């Protein structure tokens, strides 16, 4: 009967459980949390990280993101996100490890200055380790045909990150030094329903 | 036929999936490494991250450790590991993740020195977040009856960490403190398994305290 999210308005990490469950054909009440102190409820319910995105349904809680979407996977049938084969499924489930590992190219182009940014490479790698092993325009993107978790994984790659280089001012990402999978981020683009859980384009821009 | 793990002589890690490996009733090849530099046929295996354990069988190799315990659960079904349940699967996923998680933890007050040691004490805050939820003296240990999951994550507590305070001289580590885990952290003296791929206590003691 019941199901219930947790988050803010702009969190990545509530964005791809949003996705995952909204793909399933689900419905979701949708409550709210502050950029700060947060509200009791669900402090009751994460009383451990005391960090959204908390996903409970018939009042029993899922906290943390990475585990909220191998959830919902296994619960709701329709529309796979994980693979069906238990190696490629063991292999998906490293790559979202990876791309976990990678988000510290966010701390990084994001949230430095001056000359503690350049003590910075990582980045850089990441991207070629990624497109030279995923393989995501030789055919479709990542898990089969549709939105796979791998790609669910890595929305603040295939949407935040664009918009985030204008708090650095940075060119990092484009066509001419990794082109595989800047047209991946198209991503963002298509799915007349992950065509909002994502925010507007320009409102974001002003934030950074 | 082939089934083979790549690691060195006594990872916490490595020590994660061979139990898990063993509990199955498998069979299993080892190959050593080196300390420092590696060899090539395994960073061929693990291009990505270049760090064992490496765990492959018939050439298919899957690097990074907990996802491997993960792997042998779903072709070798005999004990299950990972519970039934959508729930309680992700819960012991759940708690997988944090016992990781938390493990810059254990590395902090240990082998780091004068400050930067008691700036943490997230440590007594999560062994206390362990046994004030975990209450795994009202039956067995963590996941079910017998070895689950959440107990082999965790080895690096309920081996090394009793061994790995005695380089600075701590005293965190007591049935006083934590008794429904310290007393868990006789998972290694019991149970036919977790006993042999573990190494000798006192030849352990030794590499520390250097």
């Amino acid at each position: 009967e019941e199901v219930k999210v947790y988050g803010m308005m702009a969190s990545p990490f509530v964005s791809r459980v949003e996705i995952a469950l909204k793909l399933k054909g689900v419905e979701y009440k949708y409550e709210l949390e502050k950029f700060g102190n947060f509200s009791d409820t669900l402090i009751k319910y994460n009383p451990v990280y005391k960090k959204v995105p908390v996903f409970v349904h018939n009042d029993r809680p899922i906290s943390e993101s990475l585990v909220i979407l191998e959830y919902i996977d296994e619960t709701w049938k329709q529309n796979p996100l994980l693979p069906s084969d238990p190696y490629k499924r063991a292999l998906v489930r490293f790559w979202t490890k990876f791309i976990d590992d990678k988000c510290l190219s966010a701390a990084r182009k994001a949230t430095f200055s001056i000359d503690e940014k350049e003590r910075e490479k990582g980045i850089e790698e990441t991207e070629e380790a990624f497109q030279i092993l995923e393989n995501e325009l030789k055919d479709k993107f990542f898990g089969g045909d549709e939105i796979g978790i791998v790609d669910i994984a890595g929305i603040f790659i295939a949407f935040w990150f664009p918009i985030v280089q204008e708090a650095t001012r940075l060119k990092l990402f484009t066509s001419e030094k990794f082109p595989k999978l800047h047209k991946w981020s198209e991503d963002l683009s298509n799915h007349p329903i992950v065509k909002e859980i994502l925010p507007p384009r320009e409102s974001l821009l002003a934030y950074f």
